[PDB]
């Protein structure tokens, strides 16, 4: 069956990896190292037509077929979730170019710190996208796509414009607002359930030449950390829109940090309210360029990131996409934390990552679309939402990895316990893979669910394009 594909691949001249061989070993080893899986096949397209063919050769053999770009995610739906999946490496295709007009043509395998290694040299443009260099752009920008130019210039899919896409039936579309309005909706949120993505478009912003990263280290306790959160709560609505930033939470300590985008003494005023809250001061500040501060948050990661590509983890993640929290929700959050922390024996290797991610000083908020001061056409559910939250746990996961599991579910469960059951959601890109699928899509894709399955029916009714969390079609 392996073999009855590979045949299929090759006489379609598509490009694929041979079964078992030394590249196979190293094409199938997730990003994730704690789930791993064994394609039917493996394609390696460097053509929008390899794509097509590949996914006509995969309707021929009945198996369920997913595309993976960089392979971050965090659960390696990538490969599918599961085996059995003919799984097309768009990586090879890479190639990004900047238009005059600014917008630009991204190649659905760039990675995210290739993209930006070349708008900022083929003219000074952007667009706004997540910390990590590694990270692929198609899987990035189809869920959201955020990071520390999002509050100022917003998600990733809040410039996106369209997209050269193969449906299911290997029919090839550029899908775009006016052609394709639902499917470019779909898109822009949860496209990975509805085609496989050769070319992402988006209109680029000019990299800014003036470009301030800060942190502040803390040592909170239990009772500074309920006022230090409600204080920062009430910052997220007030701050300019120049103004990014996240907190670091750990067992041991915390760090905001962020971007602002202006001058060291402009931050110390818009910082001033909050500082003052917090009885705190910046440790690190300095100004630079726009591509300084990409290599400043990209973790020691070289920004222009290609392939061959051999970067690895093994861990458990879990989101939240929150409302303000009431005083005793955020007091019901730093018990059980503080509890952790202060145990000598709970299980401390974990970090939280709490980013300011709407209010009425966000793009996000109220993004719209392009050239236009209509509303955005996005299935993206939480631009209501103040607070985007990320749980990590990279910890032992052979052996305990139901620890791994529990403590972090038990941090994700103290915030929500006294929300009304659908003023909060999650964020896709940061999938919590212990979720099941009905559990799941309620919480990445909210109200757009019944649009998405209406649409999924439409053009993947028989569920090709699978994943665990995928949309399922409506019957
Ligand atoms: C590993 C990692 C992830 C990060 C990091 N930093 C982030 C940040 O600062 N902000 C964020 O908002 N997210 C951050 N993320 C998470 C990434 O945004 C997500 O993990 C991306 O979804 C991963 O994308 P990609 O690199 O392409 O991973 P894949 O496994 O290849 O794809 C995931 C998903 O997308 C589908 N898909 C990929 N390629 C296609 C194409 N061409 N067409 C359709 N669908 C595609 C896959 O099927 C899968 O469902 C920091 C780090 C270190
Ligand atoms: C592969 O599948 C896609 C999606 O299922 C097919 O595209 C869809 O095709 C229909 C008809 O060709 C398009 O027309 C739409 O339906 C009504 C019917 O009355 C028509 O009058 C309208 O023009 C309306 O747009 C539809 O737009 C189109 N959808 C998409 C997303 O492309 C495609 O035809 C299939 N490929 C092959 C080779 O069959």
């Amino acid at each position: 069956a392996p073999a009855a594909l590979n045949a299929c691949l090759a006489s379609k001249k598509v490009p694929y990896i041979p079964r078992d061989s030394a590249q196979w070993v190293k094409e199938v080893k997730p990003y994730n190292l704690r789930l791993a899986y064994t394609p039917a096949a493996i394609a390696l397209p460097t053509t929008v037509k390899h794509i097509s063919d590949a996914v006509k050769c995969g309707d021929q053999n009945k198996v369920r077929v997913s595309a993976k770009s960089g392979g971050h995610s965090y659960g390696s739906f990538g490969y599918g979730g599961e085996n059995g999946h003919l799984v097309i490496v768009v990586d090879a295709m890479d190639t990004v170019t900047l238009n005059k007009d600014m917008s630009c043509t991204v190649q659905a395998g760039a990675r995210l710190g290739h993209v930006a290694t070349d708008l900022f040299q083929f003219g000074k443009r952007a667009i706004p996208h997540g910390s990590c260099p590694g990270v692929g752009i198609a899987g990035h920008a189809l869920h959201g796509g955020y990071g520390f130019a999002s509050r100022t210039h917003g998600l990733t899919l809040d410039t996106f414009l369209g997209a050269t896409i193969v449906l299911t039936n290997g029919t090839i579309r550029y899908a775009a607002d006016w052609e394709y309005y639902d499917l470019t909706w779909a898109l822009r949120g949860a496209g990975s359930s509805f085609g496989i993505v050769a070319e992402l478009g988006f209109q680029t912003f000019a990299a800014p030449e003036t470009v301030t990263p800060f942190s502040i280290e803390l040592d909170w306790n239990e009772n500074e950390a309920v006022e230090g959160l409600l204080a920062m709560q009430k910052f997220a609505v007030t701050a300019p829109k120049e103004l990014n930033m996240q907190i670091y939470m750990g067992p041991s300590g915390q760090t905001i940090q962020g971007v602002y985008y202006g001058t060291r003494a402009n931050l110390n005023t818009a910082l001033r309210p909050l500082l003052g809250d917090l009885g705190a001061q910046i440790s690190t500040a300095s100004t630079g360029g726009w591509i300084q501060m990409l290599n400043k948050y990209a973790n020691g990661q070289a920004l222009d990131q290609r392939r061959p590509y051999d970067q690895h983890s093994t861990f458990y993640s879990t989101s939240l996409m929150t409302k303000a929290l009431t005083r005793n929700q955020v007091k019901s959050f730093a018990r059980t934390l503080f509890d952790n922390m202060n145990d000598s024996d709970a299980r401390h290797t974990w970090y939280i990552l709490i980013d300011l991610f709407g209010g009425p000083n966000s793009a996000v908020t109220n993004a719209k679309t392009l050239f236009t001061d209509l509303p955005i056409n996005s299935a993206f559910p939480h631009r209501d939402k103040l607070l985007l939250w990320q749980f990590s746990d990279h910890g032992n996961y052979a052996t305990h990895a139901n620890n791994g599991f529990t403590v972090l579910k038990r941090f994700r469960d103290s915030v929500t316990k006294t929300m009304a059951d659908g003023d909060w959601g999650m964020y896709a890109n940061y999938l919590d893979t212990q979720l099941s699928n009905e559990e799941a899509v309620k919480r990445y894709y909210g109200k757009s669910l019944p649009k998405l399955k209406k649409l999924k029916a439409e053009l993947d009714p028989k569920d090709m394009f699978w994943n665990p969390q995928g949309i399922r079609p409506a019957a």
